[PDB]
């Protein structure tokens, strides 16, 4: 599969070793075949992992998660999918791979989606080769893959609330459970309920993943409640997955602003990321998978194509040429390749708010096509009273860099920036001036 002109999808089920058995062996040989090679991690977690799959291989470790010397002889290179994108926007030079890997070939983050773009679109050209390594490549509609060890499916009412009675079976249980929310705040509620029943709980989030992931193996617990950021090769000790197959989705409102819709069913490839959690030990048969709705294609008009192709046009390729979503995920938004392109000024300015202002690829969008510039926060404040952002029912306040006490009110609404605590004081910071 290392000739050039070709895209390989490697669809072993969960568990059947992409990552520990295939991966090293297809380093060995792009080495052997002397094939600059990109291999794509989609979190830190990940890549930690996959060091430790190829340790004493020459491979040049792009990532902070990783504490390794380089010797500089080096021609496959490691990094997060959001590190490659992130470089392709910046002015710094990133190397023309002829071989392209990517481990969880099917994470929707923008950044993700935009990496399979670039990469097919090279491939399609004839410029280079690639694997996208997933059990769930992009058009799977099978929830339930094949296991190392068999697993117990069943369909039962999953608590999305506190609860007095009526769910025996969830406190009853004497193992380790996996369970999968649709949100954050859901997850806190939850996670209340189960310590109040004197339970060891540890939660999981974006925001949060690097240092209570560690948790999991340095402690002992009863559950681990997180949202969908576990489908992503996240690997736990467990005998059970409650998974109430809900998530939040990001929509974009008439083109003005964003909000977070749902909860609502989640795809069947996150359905089957979630119960491959469990069923890995060939010698526990019986893990549980206890799954609490049906599926549904939930990934057309999610905002977060609409978002890549936002970052795809803005990434050089050749001349005037933009690179197109990858195949199998192009018709999940309706869009024009080039519609976000951006003259030079407004492009670094799109480039730093996402960078070092840390917001949603859309909401960076139509601050840089707007004008302004990256240090510029009157937006923050001069929206309409609807776009007013709450806090504790009561309408957010931040000191500005003049001094003075002003009303959080931006003039474009994208929800993510206020879906919890923690993203709305990163919020109050930028709209400070403090970044
Ligand atoms: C010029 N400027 C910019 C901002 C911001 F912080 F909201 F962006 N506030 C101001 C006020 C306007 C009224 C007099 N005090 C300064």
């Amino acid at each position: 599969m290392l000739k050039k002109k070709q895209l390989t999808v490697l669809d072993l089920h969960p568990g059947a070793g992409k990552t520990r058995r295939v991966l090293p062996e297809i380093v060995r040989e792009a080495i052997k075949k002397r094939l600059r090679t990109v291999i794509l991690a989609p979190t830190r977690v990940v890549a930690a992992e996959m060091e430790e799959a190829l340790r004493g291989l020459p491979v040049r470790y792009m990532t902070t998660a990783v504490n390794v010397t380089h010797s500089g002889t080096e021609i496959v290179d490691l990094m997060c999918h959001a590190t490659f994108t992130s470089r392709l926007l910046q002015p710094i030079r990133v190397p023309n791979y002829n071989l392209n890997i990517m481990d969880e070939a099917h994470f929707t983050d923008p950044s993700s989606i935009a990496a399979r773009g670039y990469i097919s679109t090279r491939v399609e050209m004839g410029e280079a080769a690639a694997i996208f390594m997933t059990a769930t490549p992009p058009g799977t509609r099978d929830a339930f893959p094949d296991s190392n060890s068999p697993i117990m499916d069943t369909e039962v009412e999953v608590p999305e609330r506190a609860w007095s009675s009526g769910f025996d079976w969830v406190t009853d249980h004497s193992g380790k459970t996996v369970w999968f929310v649709p949100s954050v705040r859901n997850g806190n509620e939850i996670a209340a309920c189960l310590t109040k029943a004197g339970k060891r709980v540890i939660q999981l989030s974006r925001k949060t993943f690097e240092t209570e992931f560690q948790k999991t193996k340095n402690q002992e617990w009863d559950f681990v409640i997180t949202t969908d950021i576990s489908e992503m090769g996240a690997n736990f000790k467990a005998d059970r997955v409650i998974d109430s197959r809900r998530c939040l989705k990001p929509v974009i409102l008439d083109g003005e602003r964003v909000i977070l819709a749902g909860p609502m069913p989640v795809t069947h490839a996150s359905a089957a990321q979630r119960r491959g959690r469990i069923g890995r030990n060939p010698n526990k048969p019986g893990d549980e998978y206890m799954y609490g709705g049906g599926c549904a294609e939930t990934d057309e008009g999610h905002a977060h194509w609409l978002e890549a192709r936002m970052l795809l046009d803005n990434i050089y390729l050749q001349d005037g040429l933009i690179a197109s979503l990858y195949r199998p995920e192009a018709d999940k938004v309706a869009a024009i390749e080039g519609e976000f392109k951006l003259r030079t000024e407004q492009r670094k300015t799109f480039v730093e708010l996402m960078k070092r202002g840390d917001l949603p690829v859309w909401l960076a969008y139509q601050v840089a096509s707007a004008g302004i510039t990256y240090t510029d926060r009157r937006w923050c404040f001069d929206g309409t009273t609807n776009n007013t952002i709450m806090e504790d029912s009561v309408p957010a306040e931040v000191w500005t860099k003049y001094g003075e006490k002003r009303v959080l009110k931006p003039r474009w609404m994208d929800a993510r920036v206020c879906s919890d605590h923690a993203a709305l004081k990163s919020f109050k910071e930028f709209a400070a001036g403090k970044r």
